[PDB]
């Protein structure tokens, strides 16, 4: 049996072994073409028919070394896996043609078994496309950036695929935006994409995020900016000005129309009025509960009641007060509803309310209800972590099998071209099915099955994780949606979806995401995903809150000194947690480990312990009383960034854009409009250098008074981070 997919499993940077590549051919370029067999054959040919000639290509087997089987299990951060599937993509043949004519063509494969049996695949189309210069659709678009006669059209016999187009930039304008950004605040020189996807760790190495947008802001060394949104839910391209020094490059997705319409929203005047602009259609920030801004506890390895109250016992023992337990290993691990060894009836997979459930008194969670009254009475909120993945692996219990079937016979899961259900093509829970949040019906039935989680036990948000499994131009969701559209929006649907329940239990919609999309901004907070415990991810988590504030995700926390591998250095926790103080959310957390020796929980007492650096706990209270001082602060300057559009965590430019110097200094930010901020991110440093922009400015911890227009430097024991306030009019 011979495999071809032409667009393969639409991994959006990896190709499978089965497909096109370029999976929309293009006249005049290459195009390799690959197939997959069941079983090993000794011999493959590709013929493709012309109308003028048949041709046929000898193909040659494909080493899994030198495909992309590494990428398809997740990458260099699922090593193992990576490697082992490399070495499994094995039944992989390939064949290229260098310089593609452009005539239509059907194209079928034929290979010899083993065993000596001939088999012939089916036939498949293959329309080459080109760019065209005619006028095949109309981008709408106002302002004087756009430069009118660079549109192309990336056309074939069966449409309209892909339009390019060019914005003019000037010599001194920055480039800020496309959603959260882990490499550089600005992008210019650099070529990207939006498209959501998982990079499992080193975002910013490989250029990608969980939280894309196509939007940014232009802004000018005098103060003046501009801002571009393509209004669009499909994949985008943009070279800011690589290739062409003064051309903004943008390339758009037309999905899977023949006069299409490309919509490009543009705004001018201050970067607040261009910022202000884009939320008055992306969407706006919404309303959140002060205890957002204490501390947020977490670690992955809290599987049990005793687990979770032993660090809470831990955090008062030492003065060291907390907001939010986030707990990740609650449940029995098959359908993220029920707890962990909790006892009830079968139901036909309808919704469980809390008399359902009986614990046993030796089991992982003896009494959750009285663990969250409890924790409720110690200032403590509580958030249990979800995916929008309901798994269907064969050794699953009766109850999730009874939930997944109950699902599918729902109607509300995103399906095939072919009307069967979506079966998860990534790395992360492969196989499972995944919900249909694009329609209300749809949301309502998929957290109908939480709701007693928020009103019987009282639960007060969710870690609402993952969201970027759907790949398929091709998916079909309830909303009238394709995949080439839907899927970038899922995150947002599903954040959605969370908080509507949130809301409608008479709580606020507190839902915590890694990804997201146009429109993320009013669902919730964000953090920034999966990192290591190293210097460069705490660089690169700097420049991911400033960017994701950038484009209006106000709410933005991290993982403070990486919650992946080894615990960090004492240097790197105490400089992150420090960081962390003067961040939007303050959150610590640690990755699954399998409750192995050395402990990996990132809490303060377990970093001194295993580091030898018993002033970690003392730091850790110091800094924590700071962050308890400045919660009057975050609460009236989240105020402000409602009414104003600005963000809390705060590029410079927002308030100096006219101080050019800025710009040589991207990881200083603005927490609200009184605090500068100036994270130490090298190990050894003793002192460090902040530039002061103009105005006045008060030393945090001294007092001491500098002016502004220049460098200061400043002594940075661990004790200190430096942070300037601005000294107003009396
Ligand atoms: O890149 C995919 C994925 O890799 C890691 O998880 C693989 C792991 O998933 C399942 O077990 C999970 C367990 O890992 C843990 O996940 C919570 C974790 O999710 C994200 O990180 C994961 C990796 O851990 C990543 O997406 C997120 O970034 C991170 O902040 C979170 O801590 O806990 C859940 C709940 O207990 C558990 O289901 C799966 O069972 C396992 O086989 C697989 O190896």
């Amino acid at each position: 049996m011979i495999t071809h997919r032409p667009r393969g499993i639409e991994h959006p940077y990896a190709r499978s072994l089965d497909q096109l590549y370029p999976a929309i051919p293009i006249a005049g370029q290459s195009l390799t073409i690959g197939a997959t067999t069941s079983g090993p054959c000794s011999r493959m040919r590709c013929f493709v028919l012309w109308p003028e000639h048949e041709q046929v290509f000898d193909m040659s087997p494909v080493n899994g070394t030198d495909s992309d089987a590494a990428l398809l299990a997740g990458g260099e951060g699922h090593l193992a896996a990576a490697q082992q599937a490399a070495l499994d993509a094995d039944n992989g043949w390939q064949t290229s043609i260098p310089h593609l004519p452009d005539q239509d063509a059907t194209y079928y494969f034929e290979a010899l078994t083993l065993d000596g049996r001939t088999e012939t695949s089916e036939s498949f189309p293959l329309t080459p496309s080109h760019w065209s210069a005619e006028p095949v659709g109309h981008i709408d678009i106002d302002g004087d950036r756009f430069i009118p006669d660079s549109p192309l059209w990336l056309v074939s016999s069966a449409g309209t695929h892909r339009v390019k187009f060019a914005l003019r930039i000037e010599g001194d304008e920055h480039v800020v935006g496309f959603g959260e950004r882990y490499d550089q605040l600005d992008q210019r020189g650099l070529r990207l994409d939006s498209v959501v996807f998982e990079q499992y760790k080193a975002q910013g190495k490989h250029h990608r995020t969980y939280l894309p947008m196509p939007f940014a802001q232009v802004v000018n060394e005098a103060g003046r900016a501009w801002g571009f949104h393509v209004e669009t839910t499909r994949r985008t391209w943009y070279d800011v000005a690589a290739t062409v020094s003064d051309r903004i490059l943008i390339e758009v997705d037309l999905g899977f129309e023949k006069t299409p319409v490309v919509r490009v929203n543009t705004w001018s005047g201050s970067p607040t009025d261009v910022l202000n602009g884009f939320l008055d259609v992306a969407g706006r920030p919404a309303e959140m509960p002060e205890w957002i801004f204490g501390l947020w506890a977490s670690g992955n390895e809290w599987n049990t009641q005793s687990l979770v109250m032993e660090q809470m016992d831990r955090h008062r023992n030492e003065g060291i007060p907390v907001s939010v337990v986030v707990i990740e290993a609650w449940s029995d691990e098959e359908g993220f509803t029920i707890f962990r060894d909790a006892r009830y009836v079968p139901n036909q997979g309808q919704p469980h309310r809390g008399p359902d459930f009986t614990y046993p008194s030796d089991g992982a969670w003896p009494d959750p209800a009285g663990m969250i009254r409890e924790l409720h009475e110690r200032g403590i909120r509580v958030i249990l972590w979800q995916i929008p993945l309901q798994k269907t692996d064969d050794d699953l219990g009766p109850e999730a099998l009874a939930q997944g079937n109950a699902l599918i016979a729902s109607g509300h899961v995103v399906k095939e071209p072919d009307g069967t259900p979506y079966k998860n093509r990534g790395w992360w829970f492969p196989n499972a099915l995944m919900p249909d949040l694009s329609t209300e019906a749809g949301r309502q039935w998929w957290t109908e099955q939480r709701r007693y989680l928020v009103e019987d036990l009282d639960i007060d948000g969710f870690k609402t994780d993952g969201g970027e499994h759907a790949w398929g131009s091709d998916l079909r969701y309830e909303d009238g949606r394709r995949g080439d559209e839907g899927n970038n929006l899922y995150p947002v649907n599903y954040a959605r979806a969370y908080g509507d329940l949130l809301r409608s239990a008479g709580k606020y919609p507190v839902t915590f995401s890694r990804s997201g999309f146009t429109g993320s901004q009013a669902h919730g907070l964000y953090w920034a995903g999966a990192e290591d415990s190293t210097w460069e991810a705490f660089r690169s988590s700097i420049t991911a809150g400033i960017t994701a504030g950038a484009c209006g995700i106000l709410y933005w926390g991290w993982d403070l000194a990486g919650f992946s591998g080894p615990v960090p250095e004492a240097e790197l926790y105490a400089r992150a947690f420090a960081a962390a103080t003067f961040m939007p959310i303050m959150q610590y957390h640690s990755e699954f480990h399998h409750h192995e020796l050395p402990l990996r929980d990132r809490t303060p007492w377990n970093v001194a312990e295993q580091t030898g650096c018993g002033e970690l706990i003392d730091l850790a209270r110091h800094y924590t009383r700071v962050r308890e001082a400045l919660r009057p602060y975050l609460v009236a300057q989240t105020r402000q960034c409602l009414q104003t559009g600005k963000p809390l965590m705060r590029a410079m430019f927002y308030d100096h854009a006219d101080d050019p110097e800025i710009w040589a200094h991207p990881r200083q930010y603005m927490l609200g409009d009184e605090l500068l901020i100036n994270p130490v991110t090298a190990p050894g440093a003793t002192t460090w250098t902040t530039y002061l922009p103009e105005g006045q400015w008060e030393d945090y911890w001294s007092g001491e008074v500098s002016e502004g227009g220049h460098l200061v430097t400043r002594a940075v024991g661990w004790d200190i981070i430096p942070v300037y306030r601005r000294v107003g009019a009396a």
